[PDB]
């Protein structure tokens, strides 16, 4: 990816912008919050998410968001996860536990971090985009995410916490229910966060 890319997703840190389109809000919970906007034509969402994480560093934000092996430990809806370099680029299979009767989704996407000082200010940038190889095809009943771009931006909110804003689209392959969004919003989203804060306890 351009270094253009990595200077673009720091754009919303400091301002939200979510006045362009019918961007609705979906849940707010752990300072966080989480707004989604539909493309009527596709039936697709995009996401956005800002806030701050009071009681995790900025930086070890950054590094838990990096380490696989202990995202692995923590994070109980990881099936399998681990990486790869393929031309000098790190390769990342990912594969989310859906709940039942959904199949698994599963990501190969390329992913990279630069560190940066924009206007004095520390920011820590997380790019992901999918890509495929011929070394990994897709898989019999889990569903293979084969559109998807995120951007994580990390920066620390002043006191001892961490301001975040993450953009995340994926074609996730198949008509997710009503259901599992409500579940995501009300209980899986909120319990992830929860989770993720106490990663950063232990490290
Ligand atoms: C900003 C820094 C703070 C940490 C991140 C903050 C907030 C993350 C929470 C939502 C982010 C907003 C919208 C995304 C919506 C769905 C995500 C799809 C599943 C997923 O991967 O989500 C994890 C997050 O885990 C979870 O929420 C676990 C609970 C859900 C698991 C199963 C969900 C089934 C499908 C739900 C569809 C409806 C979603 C509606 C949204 C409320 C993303 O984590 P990641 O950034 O490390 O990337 C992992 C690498 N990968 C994506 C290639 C797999």
């Amino acid at each position: 990816f351009s270094e253009e890319q990595f200077w673009e997703a720091c754009a919303e840190l400091q301002q939200p912008a979510l006045a362009g389109a019918d961007w609705q809000l979906l849940v707010e919970t752990s300072g966080i919050s989480i707004y989604r906007l539909l493309d009527k034509k596709t039936g697709l969402y995009e996401y956005k998410v800002f806030g701050v994480l009071e009681d995790c560093s900025p930086t070890l934000l950054a590094d838990i968001y990096m380490d696989s092996d202990y995202r692995k430990q923590w994070d109980q809806y990881v099936k399998e996860l681990y990486e790869q370099e393929c031309n000098g680029e790190t390769v990342v299979y990912w594969e989310v536990k859906y709940p039942f009767p959904m199949s698994n989704r599963d990501y190969v996407y390329l992913r990279q971090r630069r560190d940066l000082d924009m206007e004095g200010r520390k920011i820590h940038v997380i790019l992901a985009r999918s890509t495929s190889m011929p070394q990994l095809g897709e898989r019999s009943g889990v569903i293979r995410v084969k559109q998807y771009k995120q951007s994580l931006a990390i920066e620390s909110d002043g006191k001892k916490g961490s301001k975040v804003f993450m953009y995340y689209f994926d074609n996730p392959g198949g008509q997710i229910p009503s259901w599992l969004i409500n579940w995501a919003a009300k209980n899986g989203v909120p319990n992830f966060l929860k989770d993720m804060a106490r990663a950063c306890q232990n490290y």
